[PDB]
């Protein structure tokens, strides 16, 4: 039976919310407060989402966020605690309210106020990576992976989100090539960028725009091989890599300078141009470099999980419909 609600008016916006969650304050743009669940004791995060049926895009996106986040169910990857919203029939629902674990900091954050020992980068993308395997596991692919998308707490303990520095620092070249298709290790070439950056303390490809991006790309791993060539399906795209000086792959070891080797080894088996060649996040979580965390039967796997319902032609009171089905459904986390 619904709960007793609360309105309350912060930061030029409005927020209703179960009594359940006391003390909201905002901590930036939807947009988010901190409060605190007093049935649990948790700090949460409260997002509010922005104008969700304002669009079919936005409706859709709405659908999405919701079915994907209710579906996600390990470590190393951004939970549901709760979605709740105050409307109390279809007909006056018009808000989404999602709640999560408060989070501390980004990478971003660890990486802009350090540099990081191998120790700490190898616990770090330990579990990029085995959230990774997870969310891959399931058929989806995050396609914007960098610091900021990354929740590190305390602990060092760290989630993967995706909370919506230029994304396309880290970015596989295919990306920046406007392939069509790309498999899930666009992924694994953006933890390669990450962890690359944790390593050292400077960007690896800071591109200034797309054919920029290419070149710093291309400067380290070389232009592409005669087997790579054959792989190319736009003509237009084929012959602007035929049109280049050819450059050679750079040895990794004469780059990152001072790294450990294994490290390094990594490095060379994520920032593969090729995608077919790149490591997969399964096969990485093997690699000698995470030895001390690798651990078979502690690296699960997702349900499977049906994109094809998000990506109807439908009406937006038809996905207002299905979101609010999805708020009805929801099953709480076990305390
Ligand atoms: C926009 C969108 C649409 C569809 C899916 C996602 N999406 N996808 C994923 C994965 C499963 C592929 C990794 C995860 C999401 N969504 C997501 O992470 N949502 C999310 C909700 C709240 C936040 N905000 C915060 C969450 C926790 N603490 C915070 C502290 C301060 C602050 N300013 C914000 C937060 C960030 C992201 C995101
Ligand atoms: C200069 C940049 C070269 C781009 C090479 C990227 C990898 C190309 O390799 C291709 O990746 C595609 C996307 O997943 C897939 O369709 C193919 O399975 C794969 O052969």
């Amino acid at each position: 039976e619904r709960p007793t609600f609360y309105r309350q008016e912060l930061n030029k916006t409005i927020w209703e919310v179960p009594e359940r969650y006391q003390n909201l304050s905002p901590v930036g743009s939807g947009s988010v407060c901190a409060a605190f669940d007093t049935k649990t004791g948790l700090r949460v995060a409260v997002k509010k989402l922005s104008r969700p049926f304002q669009s079919i895009i936005h409706a859709k996106r709405t659908y999405r966020e919701l079915r994907l986040l209710k579906h996600m169910k390990h470590e190393n990857v951004i939970g549901l605690l709760d979605v709740f919203t105050p409307a109390r029939s279809l007909e006056e629902f018009n808000d989404v309210y999602l709640v999560t674990h408060l989070m501390g900091a980004d990478l971003n954050n660890i990486v802009k106020s350090q540099k990081l020992t191998d120790d700490h980068v190898q616990f770090l993308i330990y579990q990029i990576l085995r959230g990774l395997k997870y969310i891959h596991s399931a058929d989806i692919i995050h396609r914007d992976l960098k610091p900021s998308n990354l929740a590190v707490n305390e602990d060092s303990e760290l989630k993967i989100l995706d909370f919506g520095v230029a994304t396309r620092w880290y970015r596989a070249p295919e990306i920046m090539l406007n392939w069509m298709h790309y498999n899930q290790t666009v992924d694994i070439w953006s933890v390669g960028c990450i962890m690359a950056e944790l390593l050292t303390g400077r960007t690896l490809f800071p591109g200034t725009d797309h054919i920029d991006q290419l070149k710093l790309i291309l400067r380290l791993v070389g232009t592409p091989g005669a087997e790579l060539l054959k792989k190319i399906s736009s003509e237009s795209a084929r012959n602007y890599i035929q049109s280049l000086t050819q450059m050679p792959k750079m040895n990794f070891a004469n780059v990152f300078i001072g790294a450990n080797p294994l490290a390094v080894d990594l490095l060379e088996k994520m920032l593969v141009l090729d995608s077919d060649k790149r490591i997969t996040a399964a096969q990485a979580l093997a690699h000698a470099y995470f030895a001390q965390y690798h651990d078979p039967d502690d690296e699960p796997v997702a349900d499977p999980y049906d994109q094809s319902l998000e990506s109807r032609d439908l009406l937006i009171d038809e996905w207002k419909s299905l979101t609010y089905d999805e708020v009805i459904s929801f099953v709480p986390p076990p305390l």
